[PDB]
């Protein structure tokens, strides 16, 4: 019998932290590993040392049906092991389910570990606050259960459905916030039932790798020598970082680029809002999807040093290269970086995302900054 590890991800941190998975676990030439990271290209020079690596498209957030192109391979009975994001989970499965019906006698799901999307999957479960959760659980395991026995999907509760995978397969949570779960008191019952299903994302993964693998890893994630060396001067330093928006509606990019540029503005201006103090050397750090919505703050700012955009912001954390300030609008960035180190965060226009904020303590008490709200410069 034979393990394939399967890392699925479209979004950003999900990938971010099945690259370290793959770090931990490079030794094996041979294990079967099939990537479904939309964000990620794994350099060539690395894919070469390896044998039996595989890469799928990812679709409408599943694996497009050159999966089973991948799985016939190996005919032997199979065990998967798949790395999911959290708020795509019931769709990234949806095709490896499928392969699994028409191969019973062989195919099976050995365990699942699932990593936060970010603050999507914080901002869905406030909006449940008001819900009888416990039953709201046990009413997703029946959805669940129907889904995994007909390979139709029908959840009355979309959201909690994330969290019942346990009671089919073996699973293990890793959470951007695990404070959530403690200081959101409606949530308690599902606290109790993840039991000991969960952990937080361990940002102290990179310092334990040997030498070898943290360059290995450097490599995965993008984060190369020019990047480094940028980010070693000896002057005191800001990151403006950037956001991006899901709507393929042009006016509203358009919107997004204009208000991010003020933005930064009132952080880098002396007459800004936000002023930061004329002795800080500024970066920007965009969104890896942003995309034109990156090119219009590089093409209309001055004196700003770009990170690319494809370097998870958190790759600065691990490699000790934080800046003393960062600001920009609300991004799962935030819920890992020490609080001394938050110049402001703004919000795009009772709001979830800020009462999720405000319910860790990365925001205060004070009156929320929507961008919409700030003076053009
Ligand atoms: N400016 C940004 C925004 C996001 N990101 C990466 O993408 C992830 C998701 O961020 P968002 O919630 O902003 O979409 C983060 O955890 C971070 O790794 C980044 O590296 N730089």
């Amino acid at each position: 019998m034979k393990t394939i590890t399967l890392y699925l991800d479209p979004a950003s941190l999900p990938a971010l932290n099945q690259l370290m998975d793959f770090t931990q676990n490079n030794e094996d030439k041979t294990h079967p590993r099939i990537f479904g990271l939309s964000r990620f290209k794994i350099p060539d020079n690395i894919i070469t040392q390896y044998q039996n690596i595989h890469f799928v498209e990812l679709k409408d957030n599943r694996p497009t049906e050159a999966l089973f192109t991948i799985l016939d391979q190996y005919p032997g009975n199979i065990e998967l092991n798949i790395h999911l994001n959290i708020a795509h989970s019931v769709q990234l499965i949806r095709p490896i389910l499928a392969y699994r019906f028409k191969h019973l006698d062989r195919v099976s799901i050995q365990q699942l570990n699932l990593y936060d999307n970010g603050s999507m999957e914080y901002v869905d479960l406030e909006k449940e606050e008001n819900k009888d959760i416990s039953a709201e659980i046990k009413q997703a395991e029946k959805q669940l259960s129907h889904y995994l026995l007909t390979g139709k999907i029908k959840f009355d509760n979309p959201t909690i459905a994330r969290y019942v995978w346990q009671s089919a397969f073996p699973v293990k949570y890793h959470f951007l916030s695990t404070d959530y779960f403690e200081k959101a008191e409606f949530l308690q019952p599902l606290k109790e039932y993840l039991a000991e299903n969960y952990q937080k994302m361990d940002w102290t993964a990179y310092q334990q790798l040997t030498p070898e693998q943290q360059a290995f890893y450097l490599t995965l994630v993008g984060f190369n020598d020019e990047v480094k060396q940028s980010l070693e001067v000896q002057q005191a330093k800001f990151i403006f970082t950037g956001t991006t928006t899901w709507e393929g509606n042009t006016d509203v990019r358009e919107y997004y680029a204009q208000q991010q540029l003020n933005l930064l503005n009132h952080f880098t201006q002396a007459e800004g809002d936000l002023f930061i103090g004329d002795h800080y050397k500024i970066y920007f750090k965009g969104h890896p999807r942003g995309g034109e919505i990156n090119d219009y703050i590089l093409n209309n700012a001055k004196n700003i040093t770009n990170i690319p955009a494809n370097i998870s912001f958190e790759v600065l954390m691990m490699t000790g290269l934080l800046p003393d300030k960062v600001g920009g609008v609300a991004s799962s960035l935030y819920f890992s970086l020490p609080k001394e180190k938050i110049s402001h965060i703004i919000f795009t226009s009772n709001n979830p995302y800020v009462k999720v904020m405000r319910r860790l303590g990365i925001i205060d008490e004070s009156q929320v900054i929507f961008w919409d709200s700030l003076k053009q410069l």
